[PDB]
């Protein structure tokens, strides 16, 4: 297991402009295209990103492709933020795939998780799960969430092979 698997098992795989958790116009593995309720604007930020004009569908190779982009993007926002990465540093390989996977579903989001990082710094596994989900996250999202926070809590992929 790795950050990509992890989060194509969270995001799963389309190839048409869909809807995520929130309502918002997204494609192929959790691409969020615009907050707009206006399919025209998602479809002018999917050509944008596509290099084409896509009329809303893609292809499998142009999903990995925007997939590879947006998680390095969430890993070199990590590295730049001076709140996120002096945890991202502390943290091992398999908990590090965890906290990009937030920053993927919530953007630098993770803001309001100033106490949940700082234990999560501490090495306090079980206080961090248990202040991880008093969270609007969990609520709306409770499985994936529940599935990113046994791996803070562990440090093993227990909860994707399951
Ligand atoms: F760098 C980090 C980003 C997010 C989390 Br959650 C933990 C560390």
């Amino acid at each position: 297991m790795n950050i990509f698997e992890m989060l194509r098992i969270d995001e799963g795989l389309r190839l048409k402009i869909y809807k995520d958790t929130e309502g918002y116009y997204t494609i192929g593995i959790g691409h969020l295209l615009t907050k707009s309720p206006s399919l025209n604007a998602a479809k002018s930020e999917l050509d944008k990103a596509i290099g084409r004009n896509c009329n809303g569908v893609i292809t499998k190779d142009e999903a990995e492709k925007l997939f590879n982009q947006d998680v390095d993007a969430a890993v070199r926002g990590i590295l730049r933020n001076a709140k996120l990465k002096p945890v991202y540093d502390s943290l091992d390989a398999v908990r590090r795939c965890a906290a990009i996977n937030m920053v993927f579903q919530m953007g630098e989001g993770v803001a309001g998780f100033t106490n949940s990082l700082r234990m999560l710094q501490q090495k306090r596994w079980d206080e961090a799960a248990v202040n991880l989900a008093k969270s609007r996250w969990y609520n709306q999202t409770p499985n994936r969430a529940k599935r990113v926070i046994t791996t803070f809590r562990t440090g093993t992929w227990d909860a994707y092979k399951n």
